[PDB]
């Protein structure tokens, strides 16, 4: 039944950059959210949508050495029915 989030974990870092990857099932899936933001309360940092066709993702402009929260809402639909998901949030150091 519920097997839409799994498979969060980093792959390695870079110079001002860091490369996130989960998984994709084969339901088709309307879209996915990504968004993130580091601990703070200022200003949220980002967040975009993406057609569920990036089983991965490069995500830059954050500050190393820093704590911060991650968030992947995954949205699926048959039409247009209410179909609700299971959204779900973690936090790690990066």
């Amino acid at each position: 039944v519920s097997d839409v989030p799994r498979d969060l974990e980093v792959v390695a870092a870079t110079p001002t950059s860091l490369l996130i990857s989960w998984d994709a099932p084969a339901v088709t899936v309307r879209y996915y959210r990504i968004t993130y933001g580091e601990t703070g309360g200022n200003s949220p940092v980002q967040e975009f949508t993406v057609p569920g066709s990036k089983s991965t993702a490069t995500i830059s402009g954050l500050k190393p050495g820093v704590d911060y929260t991650i968030t992947v809402y995954a949205v699926t639909g048959r039409g247009d029915s209410p179909a609700s998901s299971k959204p779900i949030s973690i936090n790690y150091r990066t």
